[PDB]
């Protein structure tokens, strides 16, 4: 669910999630895909791609546990959208753990989202 | 579509639409309808649901004409969806415009859009 993959993400990147993340480009958070601004962007872009493979499943409400050994995520659920769920939001909080240095602020919120150019598809 | 909205709220709140209302509270511009936060994302719910209403034509992408003459909307009825999406537009930007004494700049940039409570449904 969304307080998984929130927690993930403050886990790995340090940051607040939803203020750094929930607006972000054409990708990240609220809305839909689009042509990505950034590497934090195109996580974002795999993310939503990622949850797009599912079927039947609900990224936002679907909650699930996870755990940390050596300071990795581990996805343990045996419920399928639980595991396929936690092991994408697993990817993006890595994912934008990686791409931190090229974090831009000045697409944290984007308001244009709905004017990003279209997203090629997944 | 998108641009007669925008140009409507302009033109009735003086206000630049996409940043003042596009990530506004938990109805406004990008993403779903959630309980609203103030008027302002009152206004934007209503419209939300309007364009829920619609049969036969899509409200991000298609474009229909309205006069603005005398400071006020007459939408075409060459075509009674376009008809009707002119409508929920010219709707929402009165309302807007109504509603710019309480609008509420904390909220104009809602990172916390996915976390609002569930819409009345419409
Ligand atoms: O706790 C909530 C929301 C609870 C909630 C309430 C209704 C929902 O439909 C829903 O999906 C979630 O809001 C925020 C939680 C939050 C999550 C991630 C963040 O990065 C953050 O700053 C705050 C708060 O503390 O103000």
């Amino acid at each position: 669910s969304l307080f998984e993959l929130g927690k993930m993400i403050l886990q790995e990147t340090g940051k607040n999630p939803a203020k750094s993340y929930g607006v972000y480009g054409c990708n990240c958070g609220v809305g839909g895909r689009g042509k990505p601004k950034d590497a934090t962007d195109r996580c974002c872009y795999v993310h939503k791609c990622c949850y797009k493979k599912l079927t039947g499943c609900d990224p936002k409400k679907d909650r699930y546990s996870y755990s940390w050994k050596d300071k990795t995520i581990v996805c343990g659920e045996n419920n399928s959208c639980l595991k396929e769920l936690c092991e994408c939001d697993k990817a993006v909080a890595i994912c934008l753990r990686e791409n931190l240095d090229t974090y831009n602020k000045k697409y944290r919120y984007n308001y244009l989202k709905p004017f990003c150019k279209k997203a090629d598809p997944c």
